[PDB]
């Protein structure tokens, strides 16, 4: 059916916990990233048929983050919009939701991404409301319950980082290394401009004087394999997994701008690249065919290619540890993967991270002339999220 | 372009707030909701091809709630599933979404709906991760903030509800006169076994025995308009919206088996309505030309349709004075509205009410032999949601 | 030194947990207490030199509550009032310490006594102010931190009693007697009236109407060997002590009018009984070497009586166990202990609790006409308060 | 009756809210002072009869905070504690209560002062225990609450202090460079050691290291007039009162020996200072004759003395515009006012406020050969605390 373009791909930069932007709620960074994709697409706001925007921790927020976002950013009130959250999946999901709209017909041109405060989640207080009878309670930190905890096996995400690490004997030297790399591949990005064109800045009025943030504050420059070896685990006693070879807690919104082939050619957009598949594209059979990691495998396959022909990739680094036993076992060349540097120098921003890599995916296409793309993210059957691009 | 069908469609009954479901999880209601509809449409867990509900008030209940109540469910661990927040339409939304991935090739099986427990929604205290500082604070009604309040007008729903009252010159006794015959209506449906046949029990085991909870509490049987009539204002002043005319703040899940006509064939499944339009369907030129209820309009007007021809109606009564500007807008029959009665008397789940509707839509439809039929909810711009059902 | 007396002596009902008193902040049932023990003395507010009122859970109750009290009783606004807090001591030490400051020249008239609503202590987030960081806390019950739970064992008062009940060898059908004991003395005290004197009623006057609330709620009238028998361990697995062994948690508030001797006369007054001796008079050598219950022993020696002697006893019993071990060790007559009932079915308000027995003591010892009187509380080294009492 | 001395006086620096004793809980800075003044005047712990402090935020501190400080000081589990809270009035308090138990020939030795941690109070949740219901509420500053806030009037301390400065035309100029002479004050007294003889060092073992507290930290040095003209009133549009001229919220411990005359020569004490008369003394009549400060001048009279036969005055700082009032009223020479600076700048840590000034002036007293001393804090009828010493 329809052919599926990206228009624009914009993200703020990425904060760190407590940090650069713990003052500006999701729903502005979201509107900033909105308001920056739609000029950058060079649409007008009232083009846009809808908005689709991942966000996990939305305790709080009001009703319908996805929505204040949209107004936020100046978009028609009548614009409908809907904020998901597929925990690590949100960000991406939102742009395969948008391109199976517009395939059904019913969509042009759609906003999509992710954002996310991690800094400002609130605590809760879950048994106020009719009562604790008696009895010390839990005081729960909403940020580490709705995005980072295991609600089947009641652990930390970590656990299942430390899970893979051992199945795989993904040792803790190798974690580091891949650590290390992370981190240089961050900083000579970050120096040499290579995010310039895809972040647009926040502006935070401060009490008097307005801040400028414009760059991404995650990375620890000058990294050292000593530094990294010296860290204790943060998850296991005697684990592999530490805050060196882990990502942070983050905050940042990403956003794109999805559109019909056939209306960006209408409205006289240069599209920046074609989306050839998706990991929820068309249907089975069989699912457990291909291994442990069959979303991206089965998205690579519908695109009709294979692992050696893609140019460019970019695999999320929530932890080292899942990293390398996705590269392992897809065989990805390394040389080809975050060639920019991953989420454990640049922050794992939940809600906006799917969307993140995409958008560092399809600006890096662009400056260094690939053809194929991947972005994945996230581990395990039901939740794998994958998207093949294709430059224009 | 795919025909889209609704193989089962199933709901608890719904709770009152802080009684009758107060112990139920939200992702537990779902999870009963959706063990059933697969159930009631004859096919097997293994053939749902991914899972899309409504949660409004998502607060601490833990990685994505939708992916949970699909697990509790029994559905196989690798089907993917995300949970879908537009407050007032995030149930019927997903329904038509389901239908959006259906026709882009993408699934023929999906498990749509929504799920809320206003009664076990958290408070929570923003500034606790990184201090208050000094002075009182605000201890926040996740409840009120996430799924009742107006995030830019900066009040209360029930403050639209007043002014859309004065708007349409919609009187206090008018108002009354809606609520009363929505009760009565009510009434007489569960007493004549209406629901019985879309209401899946709720078995709360406690440490000592089990309790069934199958009857839609909210009701209030032998209501007049003498009761109605002495009730105080709910939110202003000389207001003319009461708790008596305002629908209440309840637990629900609703689920529906939506499917190609094809799959549905193949699977020896007999369908309930094909979807024949919803409001998402086709793009936006030119929407507002229509008025402040174009969504439903849209609707119609894409189904091939009129207002006349339509045998069953569900509009939802978030408030009396929305339910009687939509229906004088639009020119209802008052005959086909709510014929069972509707949220005023049954109770408004928020991110279930989209679906609990559609439910109920489609039963009737079944049970009266009406071939037409359209359920519609939400008011204002971008906000309002409507799907066109013909029996099958 | 000056001879001390007590002028007059009154209480609230003492109020069960989550129940009659739930809405009645303690200053209030302070207030209400202090209004009419001033009223029963034959004094008026003016003659009133100082206000010394033990209440232990003070979180959150504002400045001073002993000056909240008083203020709210019409005493003038000019005399010096004081709060204190010996948890389990505490409104029995008010009346000593008032008896202290009367010898020591400074005062004629003092309001001492108590008051507790356990029913509304609050729950405390201790890290709110500079902020948590990460991670779950403790939603702190107030009630159990500064009430009940032993700050140095870091276990419940109740694992106290349990190694009481093992030291002294008390078995579990040795506490559950003398329980069934208090539960029929009070059950007979209440029906026979013998309250009536002491208890002055509290009026709550809610939107729509008037509640008196003026018998004693906590009582379990026809308790039974077999009900007690049936319960499970309150503190730990295998435990002798139950619910039904132990006192509850509970709201009350007991105030007394303590004089001078020479000002009874002048003022016209008709005193109740004097203050013979207290476990806080004379000093400490060599206070260890009478047994564990050396502050009873030493005040009963300091009156130069002997426990032969005395007419009736109050021994507080917060724990069966416990008051069985003093009993034990002191040798008391049980027909004259807790004549009317004591803490099991009364219930015990922490910081009323001292002076509610000594209320009790003092209107039992005229109704029965008993010349020597002792009220004793509170278990272990430097806690125990008693004062023996002489009926005018 | 008896003679009453002090025999030692001690207490910790004056930390700043959230700066140098956040970590440090005021039972522990209690347990400090404890243990030094007892080593400072030359006596066992066990010749200790009773422990008698202030302590105003107890909210979560555990069952009597007194006790705790006792038993961590290393005092015999047997001493009696309790906690007094009197707001403004408590740590001076203590001193009093200890004089009138030693003349009522109840003790010979007795533990006295008072403690705080305010950076440390809790915020609260005052409907948690049976639930809020519905509708946003409160999260309660605690230290605001019980520790600030006029329970009476419903507002700030802060605004009390306006009132003042209002009626008596006590100007921003005036309580500015009352301010300022504080700050010189301190800042020398501070530089020339005055305050060495009296400050007990805290130990803070941090995660490696020990952290050594022992300077008041509360002073700005180098403060100037024109600084302090710059400050926004803080309590009122237009207002007189600042954070410049207004004291702080501190934290502190602070403690005295108090001990009959003829017990100190039994164990050969050389005491400090006499205790010659305070506040509570004697009895009445008249209250109102003296004027508004009535406790601190009829303190003075029963001594015998007059405001100019006084050496030394510690007339506490809470608010430049109160101590102005008081210096007026009483027509203190105020070259012998808080000679080593006063609160506003040295901090006024609630509950031991009292005692700090008091320890100050002992010391004082000694250092500069000055016979007759006042201390006095707090104002209006029912509050006014208030100590004359006499040197030995």
């Amino acid at each position: 059916m329809k052919e599926v373009v990206i228009a624009s791909a914009v993200r703020t930069a990425i904060g760190s916990y407590g940090k650069s932007l713990k003052d500006v709620p999701a729903v502005d960074l979201g509107a900033t990233a909105i308001k920056e994709a739609v000029k950058k697409a060079g649409i007008k706001p009232e083009d846009v048929n809808e908005v689709i925007l991942g966000n996990v921790l939305q305790a709080g927020l009001g009703q319908n983050p996805a929505r204040q976002a949209s107004f936020k950013a100046g978009l028609p009130v009548e614009i409908p919009a809907m904020t998901i959250n597929k925990v690590c999946g949100s960000g991406l999901r939102t742009v395969s939701l948008a391109a199976q709209i517009i395939k059904a017909g019913d969509a042009d041109v759609i906003i999509a991404g992710g954002m996310e405060n991690m800094s400002r989640a609130p605590y809760l207080a879950n048994n106020a409301r009719w009562g604790y009878r008696m009895g010390n309670a839990k005081f729960v930190d909403e940020m580490i319950t709705d995005g980072l905890w295991d609600a089947f096996n009641d652990y930390h995400m970590g656990i299942t980082a430390e899970n893979i690490a051992e199945r795989w004997n993904i040792s803790r030297e190798e974690q580091d290394e891949f650590a290390l790399a992370s981190q240089k591949k961050a900083e000579e990005a970050i120096k040499s401009g290579q995010f310039k064109d895809e972040i647009v800045p926040v502006v935070i009025k401060g009490r008097k004087g307005e801040t400028v943030v414009d760059t991404d504050e995650h990375p620890r420059f000058g990294s050292t394999i000593e530094g990294l070896a010296k860290l204790k685990p943060a998850f296991k006693k005697d684990g592999t997994v530490t805050a060196g070879n882990a990502s942070g807690l983050n905050d940042c919104a990403a956003v794109l701008v999805i559109m019909s082939a056939e209306k960006a050619k209408e409205l006289g957009v240069k599209p920046l690249a074609k989306i050839v598949s998706y990991g929820s594209a068309g249907v089975d059979p069989a699912i457990m065919g291909y291994g442990p990691f069959y979303a991206t495998k089965a998205a690579i396959e519908k695109a009709g290619w294979t692992v050696d022909e893609l140019d460019l990739i970019e695999s999320n680094e929530a932890f080292a540890a899942q990293s390398l036993a996705v590269a392992k076992d897809l065989k990805f060349d390394m040389n080809k993967v975050n060639v920019n540097g991953g989420a454990i120098a640049l922050g794992h921003p939940i809600g906006a991270s799917g969307a993140r890599i995409l958008v560092t995916l399809v600006h890096a296409m662009q400056k260094r002339d690939a053809k194929k793309g991947l972005a994945t993210l996230c581990i395990g059957g039901g939740q794998g999220t994958a998207i093949l691009l294709e430059k224009c």
